[PDB]
């Protein structure tokens, strides 16, 4: 057929109960998922073409980068509680990976301050238990699918996107075959 299982998709044999319906997993030190957000835009194209009344979750990993790697994912749970993830997702990325600015704890704290969330307002929610419950998610729905591997992206814990059975020719046509498939699962 024109979608199929094996092809721009996988199957999980051991499917997900309650998993979010588009759930995108990432990490700050991973090179391709730099790629899908700042040159491609793979999220924001995706959102483009989901149909009424899906909302997208994505969260960050802990098995890249170890000490600091940990640290983003605690900053990423602060970032989804004070809902400030479109100011601090492309600082964070090029502080880790174009500048190489980003080497502790504080220095990602410095990105939130310079992105005008107050220092009082970061330091709580980094230690509030609000934050260690979204650590704790974004934890579990990596776990629940056995996740080895960023940039992914599920669909109602069922379905796993499978980039690798399309062509990169072209930057744009990669991106809408993405956000297509990513529709084509939603709709099944």
């Amino acid at each position: 057929a024109q979608y199929e299982d094996g092809k721009q998709y996988t199957t999980l044999e051991k499917p997900v109960a309650g998993a979010p319906q588009v759930l995108e997993f990432f990490s700050f030190f991973c090179p391709h998922c730099y790629q899908f957000e700042e040159v491609l835009h793979i999220s924001d194209n995706v959102k483009k073409k989901l149909p009424e009344g899906v909302k997208m979750t994505k969260y960050h990993v802990n098995f890249m980068g170890g000490d600091l790697g940990k640290d983003l994912t605690q900053a990423w749970a602060v970032a989804m509680a004070l809902g400030v993830e479109d100011k601090v997702t492309v600082p964070l990325f090029e502080g880790v990976q174009k500048t190489q600015t980003i080497r502790s704890a504080s220095d990602i704290r410095d990105v939130f301050i310079n992105a005008g969330i107050k220092g009082e307002e970061y330091d709580a929610a980094w230690n509030s238990f609000v934050v260690k419950s979204l650590v704790a998610q974004q934890e579990k729905a990596a776990a629940d699918v056995q996740l080895r591997g960023v940039p992914a992206m599920f669909v109602n814990g069922k379905y796993q996107l499978n980039p690798q059975g399309m062509d990169t020719s072209n930057m744009d046509v990669f991106v809408q075959q993405y956000a297509d498939t990513v529709k084509y699962l939603s709709e099944k």
